[PDB]
């Protein structure tokens, strides 16, 4: 399975709240999460193939790939009865849009679809890192801020990190439609988050998402940098709950 448990649901409630991660994320990233439940749902993480217990997978290179993957794992193991939530931070944003696009379709109405921190579907990242050799590459993985400088230093590291990254960064930067038109928009209540000090992905980048979602709120500003998801956890999920207060019922 791609899904792994962060938190139980308690209290009585009954939502699911799933979350895709940014490129390069894994389960590791997420640690934070589990230290404290910050909301009465179930919380699980999606893992990218190629990492955690999907070691022995390669990693794939399309967002539309993940997405398919991830609708048809949730479609078998989500009661219809479940009010199911997605979210996803940066690349893990469009996979959760991809996804809730399958589900949508197939009629099984996900409850919400939040999207923090990504560019819209019909724009491009103003940073992109594919096309850039393993040096160049590594920098500015390090300018955005999850990335060690030890990393350059060990040629090791080098040959295990920079596939799975580089896969990643290759599909979420391959993701591009030439024009919203080019599918019907989504009528899942959409949260649009993006963060005051985000130097991955501006507000006006985040706000061009509404070119794709009928029923879309925000964006909503969350004080932090990039890593806002994480680093300023109970402001992330106070607005996530605050916003689908039919799912938390």
């Amino acid at each position: 399975a791609m899904c792994i448990p962060l938190w139980p649901a308690r209290n009585g409630n009954t939502a699911h709240l799933v979350m895709c991660p940014f490129a390069g994320g894994s389960s590791s990233a997420f640690r934070h999460w589990q230290a404290e439940q910050l909301a009465d749902c179930a919380l699980s993480l999606v893992t990218w193939p190629g990492r955690d217990r999907l070691r022995h997978l390669e990693p794939l290179r399309s967002i539309t790939q993940l997405a398919a993957l991830l609708a048809n794992e949730l479609e078998a193991s989500v009661s219809p009865d479940t009010p199911l939530l997605l979210a996803g931070h940066a690349m893990g944003a469009q996979v959760a849009f991809e996804t809730c696009r399958l589900l949508e379709q197939r009629g099984l109405a996900p409850q919400g679809l939040i999207i923090s921190g990504c560019h819209a579907p019909h724009l491009h990242s103003e940073r992109q890192l594919s096309h850039r050799d393993d040096a160049d590459f590594i920098a500015e993985l390090i300018d955005i801020g999850g990335c060690s400088p030890e990393l350059r230093e060990n040629q090791e590291l080098m040959s295990l990190f920079l596939p799975l990254l580089r896969a990643d960064f290759y599909a979420t930067e391959s993701y591009h439609y030439d024009s919203p038109d080019v599918c019907p928009p989504l009528r899942t209540p959409a949260l649009l988050l993006c963060g005051s000090h985000d130097r991955e992905a501006s507000w006006q980048q985040v706000d061009a998402w509404r070119q794709w979602l009928s029923h879309v709120t925000g964006p909503v500003v969350i004080d932090g940098d990039h890593f806002y998801p994480i680093q300023q956890a109970r402001s992330f999920f106070t607005q996530i709950v605050r916003h689908f207060p039919h799912a938390f019922s």
